[PDB]
């Protein structure tokens, strides 16, 4: 007996949706669900999604509490939808994928996996469900999860991070850390090596290497010369040039960062969603220096350095492609006499 | 000559309803209020209640701007509605109540609280304002406030704290602090011996102890042994348990400032209102400990340890009914061997 | 080629609109623009405007992205639209202006500022745009900024700040002060001499003089012993006096910041635009002194000290008119017995 009043009791007394019976009074109007409590009206959820509001509502109440990988992850892996839970994408406040499986009677297209209208759609799989490896042996497009080895398959070890009801975090009383497979047309694919963006932000970043805490602490000058940097235009790369009205560089979040400790400045996310690489509008309060397109990457500061100091500088200009969260990015790579001109993610 | 256009011309130059003549030109779209101010339009009112826009836009403006309980307290004393004025309710951004009397042609049930239809219904009464006390003794259901005695009444002294325009406060400028009284079926009831919850936030505490700046600045182990607390599970109950999956304890809101102020966490408002027990869908940045439905109550540190300290430890397990806010708040008790396994407000 | 589907080409490849073809898919629902990317809807721009949904997005779109006049000014200059550009107000996140003027088809009142229905309109132009200058000099009604001299024409010094994407900044990379000239009825008009608020914020309040810093660093009767500033009732106007119900006083920017830095306080911004004179419904949340309508101006408080040292202390009561950002604002005097008892911009 499922139904938008059974939803909403879950709701309300359980935090989420968990299959207990019962009903609430629930009032639907402009896009927002409500209930009473003692004779007034109380706001249970605001749709932002596209979606009809009580379908979003039962989606949201239904959403995976258990860390998950992040959506830019599973997007790089071609997910088009999940095995019988709703992976909800907090970025966006909406279901990370359009239809569902054994969910909700208005977005399912099947009610289980093996249904053959899932055997075109790379369906997501979670080891940590019952039968759920089995079902990925058995589907024709799919990606699996798992904690520990899966037998005969050969396993791609994931982000340290996973995303825990929108937060992102390495586990420590939990588990985020999972073996990633995935199958093409029946056929298991080999996942490629790759680096793994670090999904930090800007307000609250903290460094994860000495490297990192060196950057944050010392001066431009004398990190360059610590690390042996010279030639790889950092000062333009990663901490940025404000002195022109085209802002210069800043294409690493650890150097958005280091300048937003000193003066604050403005990024406008105008495709507000999860991915590998961001694309910012940025403005600098302090000199006035801007860029409408800022993109922008969270590596790991030791791993942009082992990166950048394995190009050929001997191109004027060249296209140089790396593996990051399972995807091919693109990189611009600019050099003059044997030096780094500029070095960012092509646009 | 009450209307839409005389609204706004108080809103803009008063900074509220004040009763003063006068109309300026309105706009609505969108469940929004707008003005012209020379020749554009600028937002005055995004009605968020269930209501018509333009009705809860007048309720908005008469809403009462001196100190007043906080709806915690109102609903737990049983108010139905007010008399002759708006208790506005900043914590869902909308009136307290669904009716109103002698306020809004739209909402209005009556001109005066005498009237027949108010009987059955506990009204609201304000000592503050003129003719009310006597309103409230021909009243059959009623609370009524005041700052200072009442000939013949009994009074219950109320908390220290109230509400002046969201603001929760205890006054210096101003009294917050009223004696209670209640009518019911036409006879004046005893209040119950209770305590008060303290109404503080998370980003925002503040101490107001001996016993909790002994909390926040010493460790658990130093302050457990001082205020010979051994045997009551404050590790679990108040400072939380953060080692596991399903986050363990953590009940007053002063253990969860502690974390906090480390730390940070998520908590997930589910149903958000104003009551005295809350309940919070928690997630541990740092651990990845969560809880669904983590039920959390600001009570002053020393009343929470004179509770837990009265109960009976013999027995495994009790329900135990504390006055707070003056309703019977229901804990489980939990004990094995003399001491105390768990001591939370009942789910 | 324009149309919607272009715009959103724009904003998701370029930040704004940058007159690139291409088209991207799209879909209108509850005042949202979203886009597709990879088979889920993504918000684009959500309407806070009265204007139609697609209207507003393109006005966004084509947003000036250079330093820009502060709204307060274009509107105290008397701007009722701007030749071939949007003054995007990032307070009321709607268009400075109504009708556009080579812009958006649905906005347009013409395509040129030479077009007669523009004649009775003061035009704003920007002499940074080529051809711009001629055009103010053939318009019949009209402001004018530049960074240099116009032959001929007798300048006004405009403020050190300006708007840069809703960002108010004295630019260092970028040039933010402009000469300003104005033209009504096909005559220059010669400009008042004026002071200019500073533009600043409560949270992020820096100190831009010797006297501004010690005003936050010294105590209340050593400042002003120190500035000489006996009987101008400092104390009153822009310290503020917490100790009544009503709150008294408190009409500089300034004042405010130094408060909030030692408790924090509530300002309800009920006119949330951009103005010269800002009025606030306050309440202090140490104390619960609180008033409906306060005005406050930032003035550096330099120039608050000197308009108040040049006025006559020998009346009771006195209007007081000031030219603020081009605007004349009028102050009530209050004075007993040679002193000054209150002086604040006038409701």
């Amino acid at each position: 007996h499922m139904s938008l009043e059974n939803v909403a009791f879950n709701v309300v007394n359980k935090g989420h949706f968990d299959g207990q019976q019962g009903e609430v009074p629930v009032s639907i109007i402009n896009n927002t669900v409500y209930t009473k409590v003692d004779g007034v009206d109380v706001e249970l959820f605001e749709n932002k999604t596209t979606l009809p509001v009580n379908v979003a509502f039962e989606l949201w109440a239904k959403r995976n509490i258990k860390p998950v990988p992040e959506v830019k992850i599973l997007n790089n892996l071609g997910v088009d939808i999940a095995a019988n839970t709703v992976i909800w994408d907090y970025k966006r406040d909406a279901p990370a994928h359009i239809s569902t499986i054994g969910v909700c009677s208005m977005t399912d297209i099947a009610k289980k996996p093996t249904e053959t209208i899932c055997a075109p759609l790379t369906v997501f799989f979670d080891g940590r469900v019952d039968g759920q490896v089995d079902l990925f042996r058995n589907a024709r497009n799919g990606v699996l999860i798992t904690e520990g080895s899966v037998k005969g398959l050969q396993p791609s070890v994931g982000p340290k991070q996973a995303s825990l009801n929108g937060v992102t975090l390495i586990g420590e009383a939990v588990k985020t850390q999972f073996n990633y497979y995935k199958k093409v047309d029946g056929v298991v694919q080999q996942l490629p090596e790759t680096y793994f963006t670090q999904s930090r932000n800007l307000q609250e970043f903290k460094p994860r290497s000495q490297m990192e805490i060196d950057f944050l602490e010392l001066a431009m000058d004398e990190f360059i010369e610590r690390y042996k940097l010279e030639g790889y235009a950092f000062e333009h790369i990663v901490y940025g040039d404000f002195s022109h009205s085209q802002l210069g560089g800043l294409h690493l979040l650890i150097g958005l960062a280091k300048r937003f400790k000193e003066s604050p400045f403005e990024l406008e996310d105008f495709i507000p969603m999860d991915s590998t690489v961001k694309n910012y509008f940025i403005t600098d309060a302090q000199t006035g220096s801007s860029k409408c397109v800022c993109s922008v990457i969270d590596l790991l500061l030791d791993d942009f350095v082992e990166i950048i100091k394995s190009q050929d500088l001997s191109v004027v200009s060249k296209v140089v492609k790396v593996t990051i969260d399972y995807t091919e990015i693109s990189f611009m790579l600019w050099c003059k006499d044997g030096h780094v001109e500029t070095f960012y993610p092509k646009l």
